C-alpha cells in the first residue's frame, strides 16, 4: 500500500491526427495513493521525459529506453509491441526513482509527500493537457 504507491499501467493506444500527421498516443494512467489521472502521450513524449529527466537524475543512466525503427510504425503490431515496452519502461522509471536513496522521490525521504501534484511537479510529462482526465 505505502510500499507501493506509485502504478503505472498504459491499457491502450488511440490513433490521433487526419493525413500524415496520423500518429499514435499512448493512454498512460497513474496511480499515487488514492489520486488516479490518464493522459493521452505520444511515442515521442516518453522520449523528451527520459532525456530531460536522465541528465538531472544518474540513476537513470541504468534505464534502456526503447528504440523506434524508421520503418514499419504504421503496423499496429510494432504499436502494441511499443505499448508494451513503454509501460515496462514507466514501471522501471519508477522503481528506480522510488528507491535511488539520491533520488527527490526516495520512499523513505523524510518528510516525502506524495500526490499528483507531487508527481506533475517532478515531471510534467504527467501534468494534464487538453485531452487528459482524472
Amino acid at each position: 500500500d505505502l510500499k507501493d504507491p506509485i502504478k503505472i499501467s498504459i491499457p491502450r493506444y488511440v490513433l490521433c491526427g487526419q493525413g500524415k500527421d496520423a500518429h499514435f498516443e499512448f493512454e498512460v494512467k497513474i496511480t499515487v495513493l488514492d489520486e488516479t489521472w490518464t493522459v493521452f502521450r505520444r511515442y515521442s513524449r516518453f522520449r523528451e521525459m527520459h532525456k530531460t529527466l536522465k541528465l538531472k537524475y544518474a540513476e537513470l543512466a541504468a534505464l534502456e529506453f526503447p528504440p523506434k525503427k524508421l520503418f514499419g510504425n504504421k503496423d499496429e503490431r510494432v504499436i502494441a509491441e511499443r505499448r508494451s515496452h513503454l509501460e515496462k519502461y514507466l514501471r522501471d522509471f519508477f522503481s528506480v526513482m522510488l528507491q535511488s536513496a539520491t533520488s527527490p522521490l526516495h520512499i523513505n525521504k523524510v518528510g516525502l509527500t506524495l500526490s499528483k501534484h507531487t508527481i506533475c511537479e517532478f515531471s510534467p510529462f504527467f501534468k494534464k493537457g487538453v485531452f487528459d482526465y482524472s
